[PDB]
């Protein structure tokens, strides 16, 4: 009744007391696994006493005097208003909460460390790009990235609501051609014809970064250009291959997902954009080699003179080796915090251990956590780990079309 | 009906042969278990009707003369005797059909070719291996292998059952040290003790082949060596690095797992040995790379004069591909079969494409079929999966002892 987790490496075991708190079901049955799937009035106050429980368990507060009061107060606002408004200090612990709740995060060994800017006075699209903006500048911090999240109003209903209709802050562009292909990124060619259809006047280049488009409530969305001086890039060179410089590739510094609802104490925040620092195997291996991506693996492949008339060479994994080494020594020498992912994922394990000491367990999604190159170089690989889904927490929601 | 998508393409397809799974599995709504390693005549009558109807759908005379009188012959026989008999050709079929099911394994493009051999005649431990020695026979062809099993006689009321003790039929020894380690291959020192136990001289290499330790029913276990030019082995050299050649390192040409319990319209054969040939990163990545297997990684590093002191340089991604380089260039040289990642995974996708053709869908454990190495650069890490159980099946077993 407990899930019994093992160890392959070491043969340790630990036992999941943690998943008896499964709250939103999950895609699985006992008639088939689906955990490789990427997307598989009064409700409320169920959501509310729980969350405030929480706040206050976590203070060594259960139970006393300032527990009570609260629990009163957000009884009396859903009473009078039909919903309720967080402390700062609830909406602090609720966003360091749901990080700490995101199974497909393999850093959360920095959940407890966590920059919570409050935009819930926001009002007009105006202001919004100048919230996104202090965020941006705050996290990017001239390349000694910093961990943010700027929270916009929550949602209320008979009206419209707040949104970020990019994915990411920071996107590059995806022009279609004379013959549908793509120059720039494929992942964004959608929202790169909204901005272009809204007003903005297309590039020519791989890599041009696309306005944002913010959305005041009830009222069309409005381009803005990001500020150049704002967006800090890191030209892609190798350490030891001299041409590499010469394939003309950058990424950006600030990994910030802007499409995600957060979810504390049953209150949504359909504009809530966290940022953190990346990993590099998400711009060398997945955003650059990926075949739907910029799908320049051949390419480092022809300059490094490999073979690529036959698999059996491994000239695929070999060029993406050296990618990965260009990431990392491309952000080190620009100082721009970046991790590897064997740094990454032996943080993750010792997140587990501190996660199993305090809460009983942590919520995992092995698929995710597992790094896209050199997997079972990793500890996490060897790792068991059990999925499930714990509130507060980051959702997934539709498109605002 | 679970809808699926690959990412690199945009196809989707309904996974409807999930409907017909069987027995149940270790997820629930609640919370998933994918990555875990290891998750009355009635019943019977049930489960062979079941094939029964599922050989003569094959055959394309589902509903047919021969198809009732085989339904009714059965259940005469588990009225008589508490169970029944596979006829050969059913036999053939269901041993197909168990390796087709097998959602782990990533080699089933070739489900359709298997060479079945019936020993559910054999008598004794002596007769198991005479059988065993031409199933590593044929299979080996002189390193043009072949797909084979062979199936000893299946459990029934009275006797105990056959049992091969060895996990495989090839496996060197592993002994404990004078300073805790193990030499040899740490995977291996319990089955190594065992054989010790039962009268077996103990060598002190890294690769010794252990014998084999055979179960008759209601009998000890009975050892037997195999012979040594049976057993075709592979030493390892590396197409530039000379100095690998003096690692001493080999690995032996044949997979033949055999602890596993092969199970038909509810027969079970505890004895039913089966055979393929490597994938290169089994013993590229994990049998010499894995921590607690062999455990070369850093030895190999070192002698690339890699930079070990700092994971940021991807020594240990470096010198895992040219293990995997070393392992595909040694295998080719010696004329014995092998398949890459890159060609396995793409012949796994179009069987998944022929298995929705024909089936309406295909069980797959995605954590197995995902390389250990470079997974986002084959085709199956952006392939959605459904995990599931199918009859006739491979299952696993306690050990004996
Ligand atoms: C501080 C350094 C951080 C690192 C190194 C990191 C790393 C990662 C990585 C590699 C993923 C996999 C996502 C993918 O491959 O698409 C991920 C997912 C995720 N992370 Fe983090 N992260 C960091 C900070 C944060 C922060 C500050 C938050 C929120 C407060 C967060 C919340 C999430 C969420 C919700 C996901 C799932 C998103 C999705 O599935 O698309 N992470 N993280
Ligand atoms: C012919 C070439 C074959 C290839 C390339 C191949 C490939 C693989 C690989 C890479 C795995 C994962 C193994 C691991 O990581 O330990 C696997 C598992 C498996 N294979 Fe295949 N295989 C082949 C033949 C066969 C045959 C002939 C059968 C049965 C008739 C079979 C049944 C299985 C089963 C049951 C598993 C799961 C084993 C387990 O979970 O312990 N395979 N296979
Ligand atoms: C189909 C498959 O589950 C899907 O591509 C997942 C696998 N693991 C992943 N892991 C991370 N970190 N990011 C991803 O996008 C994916 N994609
Ligand atoms: C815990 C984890 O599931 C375990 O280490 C698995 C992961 N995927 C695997 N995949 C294959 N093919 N073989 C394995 O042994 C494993 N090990
Ligand atoms: C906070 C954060 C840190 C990090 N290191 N990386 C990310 C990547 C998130 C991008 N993900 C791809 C998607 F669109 F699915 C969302 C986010
Ligand atoms: C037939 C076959 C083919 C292949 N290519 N590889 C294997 C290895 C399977 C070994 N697996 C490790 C375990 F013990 F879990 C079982 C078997
Ligand atoms: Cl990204
Ligand atoms: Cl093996
Ligand atoms: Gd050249
Ligand atoms: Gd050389
Ligand atoms: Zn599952």
């Amino acid at each position: 009744k407990f899930p019994r987790v093992k160890n392959w490496e070491v043969g340790s075991i630990t036992y999941d007391t943690l998943s008896a708190q499964a709250q939103q079901d999950g895609p699985c049955t006992p008639r088939r696994c689906l955990g490789s799937l990427v997307f598989p009035p009064e409700q409320l106050l169920s959501q509310a006493r729980d969350f405030i429980n929480q706040y206050y368990s976590s203070i060594k507060r259960s139970g006393s005097q300032a527990h009570e009061q609260r629990l009163q107060e957000v009884e009396a606002e859903v009473a009078a208003t039909g919903t309720y408004q967080l402390r700062e200090s609830e909406l602090v612990f609720g966003a360091k909460q749901a990080w700490r709740n995101a199974p497909r995060c393999v850093g959360r060994i920095q959940w407890g460390k966590l920059q919570v800017f409050d935009a819930r006075d926001c009002r007009s699209a105006q202001e919004m790009f100048t919230y996104i903006c202090n965020h941006i500048k705050y996290a990017t911090n001239r390349g000694n990235l910093r961990s943010a999240i700027t929270v916009f109003p929550q949602r209320c209903p008979g009206r419209g609501d707040f949104r970020i209709w990019n994915s990411q802050l920071v996107r590059y562009a995806g022009y279609r051609q004379q013959d549908g292909s793509v120059r720039g990124d494929p992942a964004n060619v959608e929202i790169t014809e909204l901005c272009i259809q809204h007003g903005w006047t297309p590039g020519n280049g791989r890599f041009d970064v696309l306005p944002l488009l913010l959305q005041a409530p009830d009222e069309p969305p409005e381009l803005f250009l990001l500020p150049p001086e704002l967006v800090l890039e890191v030209p892609l060179e190798h350490p030891t291959l001299e041409w590499f410089a010469a394939l003309g590739l950058r990424w950006y510094a600030l990994p910030a997902v802007s499409n995600m609802l957060l979810e504390i104490g049953g209150l949504e925040f359909p504009a809530a954009p966290f940022s953190g620092w990346y990993m590099s195997t998400e711009i060398g291996t997945r955003n650059l080699c990926d075949p739907h991506r910029y799908n320049i693996l051949e390419d480092v492949a022809v300059c490094m003179d490999l073979d690529t008339r036959t698999t059996s060479s491994l000239w695929k994994d070999k060029a993406a080796v050296e990618i990965n080494v260009a990431v990392l020594h491309s952000y080190q020498l620009a100082k721009v915090t970046i991790v590897d992912h064997h740094a990454a994922t032996a943080s993750f394990m010792k997140h587990l251990e501190n996660e199993q000491k305090a809460r009983g367990g942590c919520p995992a999604d092995w698929a995710w956590i597992v790094p896209p190159i050199s997997g079972s170089l990793t500890p996490v690989f060897h790792q068991e780990m059990v999925n499930y889904f714990l509130s507060p927490a980051f959702r997934y929601q539709p498109d605002p079309w």
